[PDB]
């Protein structure tokens, strides 16, 4: 269980390297600052991104507990 808010907050806690995985694992292009990457990742959420990427966010954030 989750929502379309925690994912954002969680993703917002991801680093550039992490964002690269989110985009890389999503296919999307990854190249820019964190804000730029975050915006891309965020747009992915609003653009609708499978729960596959959502899981990586939990794992990425988890390891960064």
């Amino acid at each position: 269980m989750a929502d379309s808010a925690e994912l954002k907050q969680m993703v917002m806690s991801l680093r550039v390297s992490e964002l690269q995985v989110l985009l890389g694992y999503a296919g999307r292009n990854k190249h820019g600052r964190k804000h730029e990457l975050l915006t891309k990742a965020l747009h992915l959420l609003k653009a609708g991104c499978s729960p596959a990427v959502q899981m990586k966010i939990k794992e990425l954030y988890r390891r960064r507990f």
